[PDB]
């Protein structure tokens, strides 16, 4: 049987091939040549996951229908928290060491999927996150499945729109990257957000 | 009798006149026009305390002789100044932080101590991320007159900061974005007040 989201780290090799973006995967040992973009001071956009990861994550959340000030479901509520912990400590933490002067990842505060729709935009007030760093993955396709949306970095005076499926944004949680989501004008927009200490 | 370091907030008004830099004091309600400098991205230098504050802090630490063995420091709580420092941070520093950093709200104080660098230090000052959301570093004594060299290297910014004025503070992020090391002094003694705030 084909590997599933749940099979990390038991079926590590197969999981990686199916779920991690080939560009990220091929640079695990050498981030010097990895194609990431500094979109504004100290905020990076980079390929992380494949379309298959994103599609399956959305299916799991849609099917669980455990949606909860924003409409979200914690990874622990669908039994994906141990998998996420593995992703963060094994794959993301070395990339953080590279980006941020050898900063060592301590622990995960929160990991959840957010579903923005036309009834549930949230307040969209600016905030500092409860984290040392925040990871934000776009799970579904701009234009095809939603319009407008995106992210405003208040301090940086920078608007980030049209994030690609499976691409991540990373930024400081507290102090230095005050931010808000932007409203969508149609459809549904799904993101995976994690608050890491 | 003249107000002392200990008399905050009992003798708040007299404490402020004696111990807070007049420029900081006069802008407590509106930092818009306060004369602070961005020395590198997101790192600010600004007047905070008077020479009298700095002199008295050093006296208290010199007299207590509670220095860690021989980097050499003493915690403010070891000389009974932790409640005064709490008052300083929540009442004076926190509003300035709200102004500098997009309304960030100060939660709690991790540590507050005085560091004494002298010529007995035998080993290296390694780079570090601090255990804090933000770090406050006050120069307590005078560059050139009382020590040579010293200062602080912001490694990510590739910026060396040296020769801070007495009673002037540096503020920077603790984690992630302001990797740093202290640089050794080559003569005399350098005293600093450092606080790690969450």
């Amino acid at each position: 049987t084909e590997v599933t989201l749940y099979d990390l780290p038991t079926r590590k090799e197969e999981w990686e091939k199916k779920y991690l973006h080939p560009e990220f995967l091929s640079h695990l040992q050498n981030f010097k040549d990895f194609d990431y973009t500094e979109i504004c001071n100290d905020v990076y956009s980079f390929p992380l996951f494949t379309p298959a990861f994103c599609k399956e994550v959305i299916e799991v959340m849609d099917k669980a229908n455990l949606w909860s000030p924003t409409q979200d479901t914690q990874l622990y509520e669908v039994g994906l928290d141990k998998q996420w912990h593995y992703v963060v400590f094994n794959y993301v933490a070395p990339f953080v060491r590279h980006l941020y002067n050898n900063y060592k990842t301590k622990d995960i505060n929160l990991a959840f999927v957010v579903k923005y729709d036309m009834e549930r935009q949230s307040e969209l007030a600016p905030a500092h996150d409860s984290s040392t760093y925040t990871l934000n993955i776009a799970l579904n396709e701009y234009g095809k499945e939603y319009t407008a949306g995106g992210c405003e970095f208040i301090r940086h005076k920078f608007i980030w729109q049209g994030q690609k499926v499976g691409y991540a944004t990373i930024h400081a949680g507290k102090l230095l990257a005050y931010h808000r989501a932007l409203p969508i004008t149609s459809g549904k927009r799904y993101i995976l957000v994690s608050f890491v200490n």
